[PDB]
């Protein structure tokens, strides 16, 4: 992961969420009259990570013991009231997921910016579109970048839409009903949710892992797009192609591949049992932080390579001419269809292409060896049809469509 | 799959969308003056599946040949103009995905309806909350049904949000620029999108398999919940438990397992290359129809079992009382906490619990053999504290919260 | 899938395994005196798929009913004795898995044969080795084919080793103990295994899905190699590369991608419960035939493309020269190290390479513009060092190692 | 993971294998006359992990070989790593770690097979209800259940041995697998190093093959799969409403099985590498393999422990067996009466007694005795004996004997 993301899921930050949740709970339950105000005043005072000794099997109760034994007069005996261990972790993860998606939103912003710039800069730079790694028809490199831009924006919408579901609180107690809090449970839950800038929960979700999984599936979709970017780039940076040059993409392949399988594990964890299951919880506890760190590795590399990406229009022009005009045969067909018969127009270029291909000669040269062509049309305009730059299509217009929203 | 969903993705339905797309294109392209007005009239006339010989090998061009060779006066030379094969296939898939989500939305209503009824009907039927298949604390069966209900509503929200991205058109030609349509390309695209009640595409997406993948990951989340439901039922319908009864769930388990792995394939297909690529398309071409029919099988079984679910509160009573009050030991702790110290109360019930556990005797009897207990509290309320039905917490209240929005 | 493999898993063939299994059971149990000789003698007579109404919820009991009701004198009441439905399906699958692996073994022979031919034929054809899609150092195309050959041979060993575990019988009744057969259960089971040329089972495996899953994971490894091959080919057949030509590979990508994810489903199906479980079983019932048909599609395409593969040595030479000799800079260093100083040799060619690269000029041209170089050795052999075709290494010998 | 397995894949162990590989290469390459004999003595002497400053470098191997060359006097360190590429060191070192890891797996599997062998015998005759789809089916013994696992864990052991002969191979091919810089001594150096490291020589390079590592991965997937079924059955049998067994931990094995299998899929995906060398596919293996090894060891440790200390309560199995009040052994009653009254007629009649005994929640014996045809053609002493689950156990001790003989 990246130093930014690798600390979000570090212990130091994690147990910080722990102390931040316990303090808010103490405040909430004091205001509701569940615990003494002065005990709460002391619980919160010692909820500072700077004051925790890192002793070397319980992730949360290990902290609340160092907090209970660190409060004067045994006032620390009043924290963690009515809350279960999973409540602290799940809500803490939710807090961490938000911190992570802030970076993702920031990296996505930069990536969309870089793409917007490249789509404009190379708006009209011609190149060969490739289908199954074979050349197809002429397009512009800015058109290629525009197709990515439209994708990352869809991913941006996906991220925003899931935030309103994921940013929920997890405070349901042992069986999700908060028995030991009696009737103050729902009062405490909604109080804590407002305290933590989280949405109140409709009902407990200690075994309903749909929220966390949605994050995984999004990370999988996003990394998937980032992988296509690295594939096209490293393809275009081939020794034999050289249409672009990196300023780092090969790493995105591992991130996306690990992330997609990780998301599948999270979908498996959705098949939890009853009100609590250690197994499924453990799966999320393991994959989710990894998936966050893989995706940040991908976004960072992707952001960098685009910001410093080198584009070589000369190489793109050269590759377009490998076909010696064959690539724009469709243009020659439609162009010549006016002077010669439409039926003959197709039948002549089509046959002239086979000749020029088996003979590895320019299409223009085989067209001019047909007498009707050489007689009813001259070289200057016959060449203009065989120019790949003339069959660029209506791309710049599409590029504008993507840059308008 | 189910007969309802297997006809959406049947061959007959597919070639039906093909012919419906070709007709709309002929209309649109005539209206723009791209093709002859009378030629379109005959193209549309032969866009009836009833007129196609199932000689079966090409997916689209096998049909467009039967349409061209079926149009008199050589008018069939004008269909499929400027469109590539994937344009027809993907757009048809988009159409089929919508029909499929029509069924999914309806089954989700039946499933959400059933849960609302069960959440109320069994609102107060008590039962033992289970953590790791071990008993924990008492809750009500209606509380369990609400937790599923609240989830399926989230899945419904997710379904709607992706519809606005999925219901897009795919008409970009060979490289997404619609070269052969010249300056009429974007005009034709938006026209066809309006013709087919689809949103127009910002830019081509022949290798941007994010939309279809979005569908896949959704089916994974949705089936994930349907899988947890089937687990809880068949667990609660165990011979040794018998708390519920089916009217069939075991099949849902396989669906969830296949759909999640299929989704992983779709995320893999997202790493497509350049402008067009067979294979990534093939993965989707195979998985999506398979995944749709598995999910429909799951929704059908889930829908049916819920409408006919047998709930036996007596079994929940029997299993709940097996602990002889141990399950509601926490209640006894808090009760004596008023007369005696709260902390001191807990240390005593736990010790009273060890005895009743080693002696396999009711906790109430072990409470009464401690004299200090019998002196600071009488049998009538110690019986009332050891009653599991009294330590349910604010469940009916949580149940109400899920039933409001 | 392919017509050869797609009929192995067709209904016609499946219920044929059903009817062949039931007959052997009637013979064995009659032979053991469990059922009458004449009932078995007649039950087997009606175990012909041609006599089953294909117009038809239960996969096996639907067939065994057409046999019970089709036997004269009600003699058909003696078939399916003591056996559970899963016994018939699982044993039938095992029989089908064997038939499928027969095709796979043949495809591997053809593919390994083609590779042996290609590795020898193009033993010395030089080409550019590629690392991260960038050129690295010269190797021969036969050397590339040998690396595949060594792998497909490993896959062959894997196939044979699992065969001794997979070709087992599944006859355990309801709980794997064959209660209703009493003490003749083990007698009947072991008899049936020999009847069907299967190994008898140590104990029941109605929920012990290690065998079927192992098949899946092997299919995963095999298609894994087939996928790399298709990628290398289509990379080498790019418009801008043109080192080879297909006679079709893009399908292998989907096959491998489905088979690899399918295998995970089977690994999930291993988490079965207790003595029998629908669902975990269902996963295998669905994935196994699909993965078998994808793998045959991949093997089929791969076998054909290798037999008809076009190799263009001229294109391979052209790509090697793109670097203008830089690709064999390591060769120039070690060669010149004797005439010049070893340390200087490295320090000088290294600097000349940076120049020739930033200047997009031949390395030989920059080497001769160094005065010491031009003075202590002449162009005839300086050209000889810059030739990529001379720095191939021990490829032909390595190729010999793979061909044994 | 476990301290032993968490230590095999620790950095200290990894950089230790690097130095052991570098030393063996220097010895071999001096012995072949490729490098100076005196230079090797300086390379080997400074191949001690105690002499490495843990100044992390973000190159995995060259960060060490730079500290090894710069730590050798007389510029004699210029001769290490000759003709070897970075992946050569990592892959060969990984092979070494896989061997140490598979050493632990073999030991833990022995303990597990031993425990099961003992439980299968001890509880050979302990009756219990076979369960199909979590519903009761017919009576079996706990030893039969434990033996079915035993037969599987033995199969897993055979699989491990078969893959070792392929995995324990060397990785020495240079940049493209041709060992250009070693000239004609390349194949000589490779085969020498393989013997030096007690590894099999490689037929040809495998920098982009990944068939070996994937085989290991899929194996860990199969193994953890079985460990997952075991963890399910125990906690299923330790359920509050069941109580047939008791743990002394199984819920953790469930996550390992789920994580290892999806990791295995990643390793199969990494097989689609390109040409002669490729980062990414290598990275996938670099990340998943150590994770999968430590997940699998965690499972094996928990599984081994719970099996040695598994508490079995035969009374609970008896208690659950009688919940059906004889219906569970209804097939037995049919075959008994099938002799006097006829097989076909017996089932068609006993089934009706089952519907009654169930609808009335009365013992099957009681409804059987109220039918006169039964009461007249069969006596209470054996009608009671037929409805006893312990009498319809079938051949189990024999199957257990079959599994325990090899
Ligand atoms: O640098 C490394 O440790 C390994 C590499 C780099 C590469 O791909 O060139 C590999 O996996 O081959």
């Amino acid at each position: 992961g990246t130093p930014q993301m690798r600390e979000i899921w570090s212990d130091q930050n994690r147990v910080a969420c722990y102390l931040e949740i316990e303090a808010a709970l103490a405040i909430v339950q004091a205001d509701l009259g569940i615990i003494p105000k002065n005990a709460a005043h002391e619980i919160v005072e010692h909820c500072r990570v700077q004051e925790i000794d890192w002793a070397l099997i319980y992730p949360v109760l290990g902290i609340v013991q160092q907090l209970v034994a660190n409060c004067k007069d045994g006032l620390g005996e009043y924290c963690h009231w009515g809350a279960t261990t999973q409540d602290i972790t799940d809500t803490a993860t939710v807090m961490q997921i938000r911190q992570s998606l802030t970076l993702v939103k920031q990296r996505l912003d930069s990536i969309v910016s870089s793409l917007e710039h490249l789509a404009e800069q190379h708006r009209n730079v011609p190149m060969a579109a490739r289908s199954n790694l074979k050349q197809a028809v002429p397009i512009t490199f800015g058109f290629k970048m525009a197709r990515f831009l439209a994708t990352f924006r869809r991913h941006q919408q996906r991220l925003v839409e899931l935030e309103k579901r994921v940013y929920t609180l997890e405070f349901g107690g042992a069986a999700g009903n908060l028995s030991s809090l009696g009737d103050q449970g729902i009062a405490t839950h909604d109080a804590l949710a407002k305290m933590l800038d989280l949405a109140p929960a409709e009902i407990a979700w200690h075994t309903e892992h749909d929220r966390f999984a949605e994050v995984g599936t999004f990370l999988g979709l996003l990394t998937g797009t980032l992988a296509k970017l690295a594939t096209d780039i490293k393809l275009m940076s081939q020794t034999e192609v050289g249409e672009v040059g990196e300023p780092s993409c090969v790493y995105i392949h591992a991130c996306a591949a690990n992330v997609r399988q990780g998301a599948a594990a999270l979908l498996d964890a959705m098949q939890s049992d009853h009100e609590a299951g250690t197994g499924p919880w453990e799966i999320i506890w393991v994959q989710l932080p990894l998936m966050m760190n893989w995706t940040s590795a991908a976004l960072n590399n992707a952001d960098f390579v685009l910001r410093g990406l080198q584009v070589f229009p000369d190489a793109m022009q050269h590759n377009l001419d490998l076909s010696k005009g064959l690539i724009v045969s469709e243009a020659v067909m439609m162009g010549l269809g006016n002077t010669l018969g439409r039926q003959y127009a197709h039948d002549a270029v089509y046959e002239c292409c086979r000749t020029a291909f088996v003979q590895d000669r320019p299409l223009l040269d085989v067209l001019l060896e047909n007498h009707e062509i050489a007689s009813k049309l001259d070289r200057t305009e016959l060449e203009k049809l065989c120019d790949p730059a003339n069959y660029l299509g209506q791309c710049s217009q599409w590029i504008d469509r993507v840059l308008s929203p």
